[PDB]
């Protein structure tokens, strides 16, 4: 199935011109799309109906779209509408031309402490908004923290996001709670954030190994080592964020007010040079 040059929808009746290829993920291709009337650029997510044959797969996406539709926050990827077609499902999103924190990390390795502060603060502010709206991301990673031209963090990929419907709800359908199938809520996002902060400051993920089975065992037994080179203040925060007990992990609200975010220089802006070299 060939993707149309002009993407049209019955609802808004706006015309989107399919342009520059931006990348793919899980056989879902993404393109730089331009509104043929207003001339504003968006990231057009194109996913084929041949991938969503099973009603199980149709659902997921419907939950993903529903959750993302509700969201509006300067640190969450802007959702600007979706529409079906004969062959494809098109999702219109805020465009992030500067890839993700994963591409930055692979190029930079261990970043400077002030950079970690900047990136984490914006990400946590994003996660706080999600948690205040009873949304758990569940898949927070460097590859999901997208960057725009101004180097602002935008959280995306809600393909594993859920809504907490009631108080004290534990979910059964990566943190130790999920691997043990014991039940989880908001504190799985804090765990992931701890992994991210570790990876930014150290240069490598805390549980990474060549074997997938060995990685899961280390998570279960809480086997990681924050190197001696890391600032004790940052080291203390990581250990609390990655606590074996989900209850002893800090809430998203007390993350911002931690010593780490107040002890040293916290830049309010970052230049695009941080993609390749230290500032
Ligand atoms: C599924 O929601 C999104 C994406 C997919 C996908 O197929 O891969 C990537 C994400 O990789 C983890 C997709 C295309 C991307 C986005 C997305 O929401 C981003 C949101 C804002 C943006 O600029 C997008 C479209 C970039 C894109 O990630 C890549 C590969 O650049």
């Amino acid at each position: 199935k060939e993707i149309p040059d002009v993407l049209v929808d019955p609802r808004t009746m706006k015309r989107y011109m399919r342009g520059r290829f931006l990348g793919k993920g899980g056989f879902a291709k993404c393109y730089e799309i331009t509104d043929m009337d207003t001339k504003e650029v968006f990231a057009g997510k194109v996913v084929p109906k041949s991938m969503l044959l099973k009603p199980h797969q149709k659902e997921k996406m419907s939950t993903e779209i529903a959750i993302h539709k509700s969201l509006d926050n300067p640190h969450v990827v802007g959702f600007h509408g979706f529409f079906e077609d004969d062959d494809f499902v098109y999702v219109v999103l805020e465009i992030c031309r500067r890839r993700s924190l994963l591409e930055l990390h692979k190029r930079r390795k261990a970043v400077t402490e002030p950079e970690a502060r900047y990136f984490m603060r914006q990400t946590i502010q994003g996660v706080q908004y999600l948690h205040n709206n009873r949304v758990i991301h569940r898949d927070l990673k460097l590859g999901n923290l997208f960057l725009n031209d101004d180097m602002d963090v935008k959280i995306g990929d809600f393909g594993l996001a859920t809504k907490i419907e009631f108080d004290g709800e534990r979910k059964k359908d990566i943190a130790p709670e999920v691997l043990c199938k014991k039940g989880h809520s908001f504190e799985v996002d804090i765990w992931s954030l701890g992994c991210i902060l570790y990876t930014l400051l150290v240069g490598k993920p805390p549980f990474e190994t060549s074997c997938l089975k060995e990685t899961y065992i280390r998570i279960k037994k809480n086997e990681y080592s924050v190197p001696r080179h890391i600032n004790p203040v940052a080291s203390a925060l990581i250990r609390r964020m990655l606590h074996a007990d989900p209850t002893l992990r800090p809430s998203v609200a007390e993350l911002l007010t931690d010593e780490f975010f107040t002890s040293g220089y916290a830049p309010m802006r970052l230049p695009t040079s941080c993609l390749t070299v230290p500032p």
